[PDB]
């Protein structure tokens, strides 16, 4: 019905490796999110979840490991965040079960960003 273009343009290539798995834990703890995926020495890498970006920041931690594996330990989640992690990486994009219970402590991510 609407009106629009199309395109198949593109240079790199990604391929997903080794897609993630899934995550469980406690809100406010630090929940690890490994993926391969190539070219192994592939970057900047992109990291969302379900509707919100996400960057390496004082809690957000994004690591590198050899052979294009790259880790993704959020520290300080919520309930909230539980959803699932929508990784990008050229033409590629993974998807794994981000999940999220109730925790003992408290007072962890109630408004980091204002907006």
């Amino acid at each position: 019905g609407s009106s629009g273009s199309s395109g198949l343009v593109q240079g790199r290539r990604v391929h997903i490796i080794e897609d993630l798995e899934d995550v469980d834990v406690q809100e406010g703890s630090s929940a690890t999110f490994r993926c391969r995926i190539s070219p192994a020495n592939y970057e900047p890498v992109h990291w969302f979840l379900d509707k919100t970006p996400l960057h390496a920041n004082e809690l957000n931690e994004i690591d590198a490991q050899p052979g294009g594996y790259h880790v993704l330990t959020l520290r300080q989640l919520a309930l909230k965040d539980s959803g699932t992690i929508y990784f990008e990486a050229g033409d590629q994009r993974a998807s794994a079960a981000l999940r999220v219970t109730e925790k003992p402590s408290v007072f962890s991510r109630s408004g980091p960003s204002s907006g």
